[PDB]
């Protein structure tokens, strides 16, 4: 399976 991941990283904490 081809998925394309990308990092939600959190600006506040």
């Amino acid at each position: 399976q081809l998925y394309e991941n990308k990092p939600r990283r959190p600006y506040i904490l």
